[PDB]
């Protein structure tokens, strides 16, 4: 049953392409712009596969197969990865699924990508993960319905307690942060709420199939990518993970089409193909190193609430925030104009807001922009700057245009 | 001696970038608008090889290794190269070089131009080249100071003659014709007759360093991919041809920046990465199944006299010729002006055609390019049409303004 792979991988796209799932961009803006709602996205998902993975487990529709810790590998691959984050533009999923989206910067992050990690994995950087497995920590699991034979280890194994017991605790307090906590709105019909239980679902769709075919593990990016390169240059057998990576580039670009946001598409300077091409090239180093990437780890490894994979998902975000901080330092009058048409995705929003607050009181700012996502975030980050939105006017095929009625 | 091809390739590239040598133009040009400064460039250093390579193999500093013949090969794949070509923007050596001036579409079309080539050597292509492989002409040459042992045919070899007869016999043809002949004039300083010297010397020098290594043969590029993607991907020793790939960047990125040429270069429209995908694809196909590019087969074969590089080398402009149809079916006070700045060099020049074509008399006709080269042919093709250039300027860093007075 391998071809469920591209079955769970095309809903898998789905998903990840209305919700604007991207997990590099979720961990960047709590750091530069206090903004959360990716994270009560991150946070609802992580708490309902809690109980998901238990409860499918206790009744046989599945077993959980934590990775095995290693603290050199989680702690150093994993700020490898974060920093491949920032750089490449985007996560490894997001990038994956970005392929579908028409992102020519997506398809040479890809690239390189699966091309360093299988040169981290097999090639000529594979003294440098030898070296790391001298440190594997040999603490197992044993063998249950809730674990494989010889997996990595929990929460609940070092506690002596059931995995239930941490399971549920752990998802009701998440469940009760994220339902009590105030969120930045955006205007994304699939809104968090429901894209959760999605992004759960075919998740627990995930493990039960792929354990099928023979892969205990739920959704994975790294190893579906080296699966494909090793296939292709190899002529080995495609498995569920490379499916699911097919799965993952078909579903995304079957919704951006179906919802008309589909277009081949360039960065604004050459440079950024050099820069997106160094990112994935990272990502490849510190995803293989950890053992799975923001995927293989945090989306299917923290709900499974194994050590490794909570430790390795620690620094996912410090090197996102660590190569933040290197880079990211109608006829209505209209007073000043800003063009950003071809910007990448926070750059439509730092720009409207240096408009505003450079600009005097009742001035009428135009934003001009051609991608879907910044005509949902700028009409917020305006609305506490004291300004209000005009109006959002619909121009060219996939180009808006905002008007900004500045006040004090 | 895995070093020296690094050195020859670094001589590689400064030759073929400041002669702007790519055999996807020059056979082209030929069908398209009837110029050959390229194939001059190419018929006279076919000539000087097949003396060079020769007179060396005389004393003990090479051996001739004509490639085996095989007619499914040679014919087919051959033909899908040339197929390649046009698509990928330029030949295999052409795009290599073009790595190092700073062109997005050519890292593009290496990545794939390589893995396509390694797929269709051991990866998802094996059978395809194992299938093909059935067709080997078993005629072989014998151990000689001439031929290196058990090689393939030669037109020598089958004419039970000695190898200086038809070297001195084919090249004084092609040093009569080139010479008698007339040759469309352009402003490449370094011109088309002391870069064939140069052309080569190189070629030469990379025979007799690259011999020593252990590879007995010269200029080689689908070669040399493969033993870079081995090695980075399979930790396996690089070698000379991969090391050459590696020099012909490095000399080209030498050359781009001295003359004040290098530029991080985008298409016109985002389109284009996919269109030169394809080329890279079909290109690493057709080389491994022809078993030699524009380099391999051509500049390095014909002047070898090996009758399967001949064969290749007539397909090579059949396909070439076959997707050519497929896809080409200052106070000057200025009349009109055309903007054809940052599209691929023919444009320019059918662009600047079809301007004072469409001109009446005394029309000053101001034409914007980005690229060298079109600076380069279309005054030629200005002073064709009757017309006159008035000036050429100096806008930008690498931006020229060119001023036609045009006539009747
Ligand atoms: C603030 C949160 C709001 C929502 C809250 C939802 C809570 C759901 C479960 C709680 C378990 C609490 C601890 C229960 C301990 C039971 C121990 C047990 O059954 O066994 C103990 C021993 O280890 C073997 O017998
Ligand atoms: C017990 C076995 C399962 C354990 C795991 C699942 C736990 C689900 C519940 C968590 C808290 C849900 C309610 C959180 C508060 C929601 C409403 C809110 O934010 O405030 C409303 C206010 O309290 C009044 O008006
Ligand atoms: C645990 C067992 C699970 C078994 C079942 C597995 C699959 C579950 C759900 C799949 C939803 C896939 C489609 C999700 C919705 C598509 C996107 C959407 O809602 O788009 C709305 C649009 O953006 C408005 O403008
Ligand atoms: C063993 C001895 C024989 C074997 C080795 C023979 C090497 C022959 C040439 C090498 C490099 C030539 C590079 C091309 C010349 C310099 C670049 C040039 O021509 O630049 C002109 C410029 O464009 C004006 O503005
Ligand atoms: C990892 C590298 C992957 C590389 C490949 C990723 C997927 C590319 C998908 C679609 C582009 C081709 C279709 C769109 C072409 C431009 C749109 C257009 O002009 O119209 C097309 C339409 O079909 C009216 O004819
Ligand atoms: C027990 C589990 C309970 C939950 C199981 C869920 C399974 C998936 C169902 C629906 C996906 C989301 C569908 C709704 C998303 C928004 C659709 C919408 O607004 O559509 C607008 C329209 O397409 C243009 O105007
Ligand atoms: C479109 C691009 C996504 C990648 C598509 C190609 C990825 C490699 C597929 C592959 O390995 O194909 C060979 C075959 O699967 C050996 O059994
Ligand atoms: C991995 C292998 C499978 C490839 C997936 C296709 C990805 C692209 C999705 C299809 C392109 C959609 C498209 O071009 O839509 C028309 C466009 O809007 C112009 O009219
Ligand atoms: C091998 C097993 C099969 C694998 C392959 C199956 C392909 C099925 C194709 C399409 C169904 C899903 C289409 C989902 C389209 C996106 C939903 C959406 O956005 O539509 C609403 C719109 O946005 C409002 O404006
Ligand atoms: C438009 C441009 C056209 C350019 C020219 C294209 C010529 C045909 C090329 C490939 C198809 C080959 C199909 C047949 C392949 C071999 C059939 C066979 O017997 O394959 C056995 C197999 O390899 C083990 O079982
Ligand atoms: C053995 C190599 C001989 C090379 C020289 C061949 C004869 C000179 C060429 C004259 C062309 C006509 C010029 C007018
Ligand atoms: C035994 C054989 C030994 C052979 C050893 C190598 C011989 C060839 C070396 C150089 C050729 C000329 C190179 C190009 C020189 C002219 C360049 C030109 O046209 O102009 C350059 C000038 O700098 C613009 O300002
Ligand atoms: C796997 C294969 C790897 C092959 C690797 C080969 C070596 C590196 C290649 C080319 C370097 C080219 C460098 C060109 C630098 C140009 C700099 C320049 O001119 O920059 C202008 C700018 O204005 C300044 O601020
Ligand atoms: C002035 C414009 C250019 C400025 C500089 C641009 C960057 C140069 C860096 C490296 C180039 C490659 C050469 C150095 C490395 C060669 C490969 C090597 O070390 O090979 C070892 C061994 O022979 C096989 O593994
Ligand atoms: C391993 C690290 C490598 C680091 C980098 C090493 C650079 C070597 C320097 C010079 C060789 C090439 C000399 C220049 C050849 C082309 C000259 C040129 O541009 O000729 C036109 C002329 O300049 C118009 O006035
Ligand atoms: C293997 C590839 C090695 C690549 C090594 C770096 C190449 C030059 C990079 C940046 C300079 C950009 C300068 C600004 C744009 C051109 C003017
Ligand atoms: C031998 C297998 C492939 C043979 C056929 C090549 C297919 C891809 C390119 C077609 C033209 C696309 C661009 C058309 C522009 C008008």
């Amino acid at each position: 049953m391998i071809w469920t792979g591209l079955l769970v991988g095309f809903l898998f796209g789905i998903v990840l392409q209305r919700g604007r799932i991207a997990f590099n961009s979720a961990f960047r803006d709590v750091l530069l712009f206090k903004d959360n709602y990716l994270f009560k996205l991150a946070v609802f998902t992580l708490a309902l596969e809690m109980i998901l993975f238990v409860l499918l487990s206790q009744v046989g529709l599945m077993q959980m197969n934590p990775k095995p810790l290693n603290l050199v590998g989680n702690i150093i691959g994993g700020f490898v990865f974060g920093l491949g984050m920032v750089l490449a533009g985007g996560c490894a999923s997001g990038v994956t699924y970005r392929v579908g989206e028409g992102l020519t910067t997506a398809w040479f992050a890809a690239l390189f990508y699966g091309l360093g990690a299988y040169a981290t994995k097999s090639g000529a950087f594979s003294w440098w993960l030898s070296w790391v497995g001298q440190f594997k920590s040999p603490l197992s699991v044993e063998e249950s319905a809730y674990y494989v034979k010889g997996a990595g280890p929990t929460i609940s194994s070092v506690l002596g307690l059931n995995p239930w017991i941490p399971a549920l605790v752990i998802a009701a307090l998440f469940i009760l942060w994220a339902f009590g906590t105030k969120t930045t709105s955006r205007e994304t019909k699939f809104n968090w709420k429901i894209a959760s239980v999605c992004l759960a679902l075919v998740a627990g769709l995930g493990f039960i199939t792929s354990t099928l075919s023979g892969r205990k593990y739920g959704l994975g990016i790294t190893g579906g990518w080296i699966n494909l390169f090793q296939g292709f240059l190899t002529n080995s057998p495609l498995n569920w993970e490379g499916l699911e990576i097919v799965g993952i580039i078909l579903g995304a670009g079957v919704a951006a089409a179906v919802a008309g946001e589909f277009k081949l598409r360039m960065p604004k300077n050459p440079v950024t193909y050099l820069q997106v091409g160094i990112g994935g090239l990272l990502m490849g180093i510190g995803a293989v190193t950890a053992g799975g990437c923001n995927i293989g780890h945090f989306l299917t490894g923290v709900p499974q609430l194994a050590l490794s994979s909570w430790l390795a998902s620690i620094f996912f975000i410090l090197g996102n925030w660590t190569m933040a901080w290197i880079l990211f330092r109608a006829n209505y009058q209209v007073s000043k104009e800003i063009d950003v048409r071809g910007e990448v995705c926070p750059i439509p929003d730092v720009e409207a807001k240096r408009a505003v607050q450079s600009a005097n009181d009742g001035e009428i700012i135009l934003v001009r922009i051609d991608y879907p996502l910044s005509k949902e975030r700028i009409p917020e980050t305006v609305k506490k700057l004291g300004s209000e939105v005009l109006e959002i006017e619909e121009a060219a095929p996939g180009e808006w245009n905002i008007y900004i009625k500045v006040k004090k």
